[PDB]
């Protein structure tokens, strides 16, 4: 028989770690490899779907890999299967070999400041799971009606964030950009967004072409004080390294433009929110500056001056990072929000593995995933081998189609790879006529209607 393995998740840690399995039996005698990918929602590829924003399709041109390892008969998919709620990892460490879970992170991290759940103060995870059509996000509806929104942090996700606030909705229009975010976005009622980080310029997590990219938003100008850039050096900055120097460059050559009329993306450095307030939703946020001190751990930090100051603004979106959510039957670490590991196999476990941002937090480009699931891959397959070895592998029957029955009798409403690929079909005819790759289904209702019909 070959070995069952049954990976959680279909984003890019999850395709890499399918690959990698097979890769190992298509290469090793006596080792054959059977991969069920077990997936929360109908559709598969994780955030190359909902978080690679509307405006960056090359860069989900990634999920045609996927496809390809899909291809393989190897292979099985059962989307709408959420682990923990229709079947429990203690459930599939008893029917696979080993798992493999590659749950990402799902949800967001808090500021932790007053005034932080008032209507108008989302998290990024909210806003671009709400302008991706990510299923759980279709209620976010945020009013994107007033002048001035709030960006907090130095990531490319609020980069992002900004970018989807501020460019002109025609073109959005023609990306697969949530229907419903787009007609929220047709008024172009933000005329300012801030993008306010803790930190200075050489801390930035932004990386350059990322930040070179906004120089081309029709009808928006980048602003940036160039006293946001006193006491910033080229030097210092070589200092940080490669990306950090190109970086510099791109912001200063954004602060040395003067204009009335247009639409402005604003930079503002060494800031923290301090509280957020109004009557009922978000009128106002207090701002306080911070000066860059050596902690002692090889870094600057942040320290608070004291000194306080009130801006306007109708929303305020943190993108402050992603978050892991504990997944019931496994160990999780709290502050981290990462499930514990060594070589990628769970604490306490024999069989169960985490690849991509559960594993290693919520950090780096889809590529960074694959190094990553191969190295966890590699570790399960040593493991196998000493389990096979020691006569300890577990014994199973046409088990395949057991675990599918099981499968089926925890969720009727399963989606399977041939009708995610109708639910596929569906988006992009829904699309390709009016300019746009395609216009996803936002709802898990109509996903079911077309996936399972
Ligand atoms: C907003 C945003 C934009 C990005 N844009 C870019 C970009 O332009 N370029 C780039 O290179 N990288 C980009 N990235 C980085 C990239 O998205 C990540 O590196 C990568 O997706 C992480 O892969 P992952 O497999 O760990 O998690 P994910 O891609 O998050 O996949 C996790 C999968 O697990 C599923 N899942 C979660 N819990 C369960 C459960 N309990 N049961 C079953 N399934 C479950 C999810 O539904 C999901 O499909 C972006 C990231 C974000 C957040
Ligand atoms: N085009 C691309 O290549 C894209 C890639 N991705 C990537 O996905 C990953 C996730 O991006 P993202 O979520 O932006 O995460 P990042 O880790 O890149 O950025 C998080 C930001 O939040 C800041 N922050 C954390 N806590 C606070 C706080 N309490 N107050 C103010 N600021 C705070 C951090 O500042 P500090 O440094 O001071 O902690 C940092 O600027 C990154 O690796 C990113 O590059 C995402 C989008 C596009």
């Amino acid at each position: 028989r070959p070995y069952y393995i049954a990976i959680v998740g279909s984003g890019p840690s999850a395709f890499f770690a399918a690959a990698s399995l097979l890769k190992a039996a298509d290469t090793t005698e006596d080792l054959d490899m059977a991969v069920d990918m077990l997936e929360m929602l109908p559709t598969p590829w994780g955030l190359v779907r909902s978080g690679v924003a509307p405006d960056h399709p090359k860069i989900k041109s990634i999920s045609k890999q996927f496809e390809k390892t899909a291809e393989d008969p190897r292979f099985r998919f059962f989307g709408n299967v959420v682990v923990g709620e229709h079947v429990q990892p203690g459930e599939l460490s008893e029917r696979y070999d080993a798992v493999i879970y590659a749950v990402g992170a799902q949800s967001d991290r808090m500021l932790n400041i007053p005034g932080e759940d008032l209507p108008g103060s989302i998290a990024a995870v909210d806003f671009v799971g709400w302008y991706n059509a990510h299923p759980h996000f279709e209620q976010v509806s945020p009013d994107l009606s007033g002048a001035r929104a709030v960006v907090i942090g130095n990531g490319n996700v609020a980069l992002d964030v900004a970018r989807i606030l501020l460019t002109d909705p025609d073109v959005l229009a023609r990306t697969d950009i949530a229907d419903h975010a787009l007609e929220s976005l047709r008024p172009r009622g933000i005329q300012e967004v801030v993008i306010v980080g803790r930190r200075g310029p050489l801390q930035a997590a932004f990386t350059t072409l990322e930040l070179r990219e906004l120089a081309d938003l029709d009808g928006v100008d980048v602003v940036i004080d160039p006293a946001e850039l006193d006491g910033i050096t080229d030097e210092d900055a070589a200092a940080v390294g490669k990306v950090c120097k190109q970086n510099i460059k791109v912001l200063r050559g954004y602060a040395d433009r003067e204009r009335p009329g247009h639409r402005r993306m604003v930079f503002r450095f060494l800031t923290s929110p301090i509280e957020i307030k109004g009557k009922r939703k978000v009128e106002r946020i207090v701002l306080g500056r911070n000066e860059l001190v050596s902690d002692g751990s090889g870094r600057v930090a942040a320290k608070d001056t004291g000194e306080r100051e009130e801006l306007p603004a109708q929303l305020v979106v943190r993108s402050v990072g992603y978050r892991g959510v504990p997944t019931p039957g496994l160990p999780f670490d709290d502050q981290s929000g990462t499930i514990p590991n060594v070589g990628g196999r769970i604490n306490g476990s024999p069989n169960e593995y985490v690849v991509g941002w559960i594993k290693r937090g919520p950090t780096g480009v889809i590529g960074t995933n694959k190094k990553d699931a191969q190295d966890t891959v590699d570790t399960l397959i040593k493991n196998l081998g000493n389990a096979k070895e020691g006569a300890e592998c577990k014994s199973f029957p046409d088990h395949a189609d057991q675990v599918a029955d099981w499968l089926a009798a925890r969720q009727p409403k399963l989606v399977t790879s041939a009708h995610w690929q109708v639910i596929d079909a569906f988006e992009r005819a829904a699309g390709e006529p009016h300019g746009r790759p395609r216009v996803k289904l936002a709802s898990l209702a109509e996903l079911l209607r077309i996936g399972l019909g």
